[PDB]
């Protein structure tokens, strides 16, 4: 199986860009990841920067996850992110996604020993 912390790294970073790449960004890596493979997962967030400055939002602002655990963390810079979105003509398995780059503050839930990212909540 697939680790938690390693199903975070195949759908949420991608440190080899430092934004959006293109208008067809989202189209390639959304299957290039395997998020289109038993359906259009509807949105996804991908992450440009690195693992290491990532995992380190664990130890950062504890905020209340909106599954209302509390093991959510908000980074206190803005990172570079990139929102997938799927549009009207997406249709399975031919998935499409609107690509928009954004710099914003991520919220992940972290869990484990060592404490890691496991789940993407949120950007603010
Ligand atoms: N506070 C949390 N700690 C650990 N896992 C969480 C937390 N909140 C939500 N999750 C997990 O997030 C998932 C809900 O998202 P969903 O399954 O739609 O996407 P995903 O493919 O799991 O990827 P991601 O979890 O990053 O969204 C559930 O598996 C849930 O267990």
């Amino acid at each position: 199986k697939e680790t938690a912390a390693a199903k975070f790294e195949r759908q949420h970073m991608d440190s080899s860009t430092s934004a959006a790449s293109s208008s067809n960004y989202c189209n390639q890596m959304m299957k290039s990841r395997n998020l289109t493979k038993d359906r259009c997962k509807p949105v996804n967030t991908f992450v440009h920067e690195s693992l290491a400055d990532v995992q380190a939002v664990c130890s950062q602002k504890n905020v209340a996850c909106k599954n209302g655990q509390t093991n959510c963390y908000q980074s206190y810079s803005t990172m570079s992110i990139t929102d997938c979105r799927e549009t009207g003509s997406s249709k399975y398995p031919n998935c499409a996604y609107k690509t928009t780059q954004a710099n914003k503050h991520i919220i992940v839930a972290c869990e484990g020993n060592p404490y890691v990212p496991v789940h993407f909540d949120a950007s603010v």
